[PDB]
C-alpha cells in the first residue's frame, strides 16, 4: 500500500505543466526554466527576466511552454 518501489532514473515526470517555474538563465537558442528544481528547456516569445516567475501552459515531452505570470501582491 505504502511500500514505494520506485527506483527512479529519468527526470521526465511530465508535471510540470500548471506548475511555476523560475527562470534561472534565458537564451536565444532557448531558455531556461528551473521547475520543480530542474533547468528545463522551454521558449518564450515575450523576452523574460532573469528571476521572473512563469508558469507551464503546456508540455511537449522535454520542452515546456513558460508563460510569464503577476505577483501575488498584484
Amino acid at each position: 500500500r505504502r511500500e514505494t518501489t520506485d527506483i527512479g532514473g529519468g527526470k521526465y515526470t511530465f508535471e510540470l505543466k500548471g506548475k511555476v517555474g523560475k527562470v534561472v538563465k534565458i537564451a536565444e537558442d532557448h531558455y531556461l526554466v528551473e521547475v520543480e528544481g530542474d533547468k528545463w528547456i522551454a521558449y518564450s516569445d515575450e523576452k523574460l527576466s532573469l528571476g521572473d516567475r512563469v508558469m507551464v501552459v503546456d508540455v511537449d515531452g522535454l520542452k515546456l511552454k513558460v508563460k510569464r505570470i503577476p505577483p501575488q501582491l498584484e
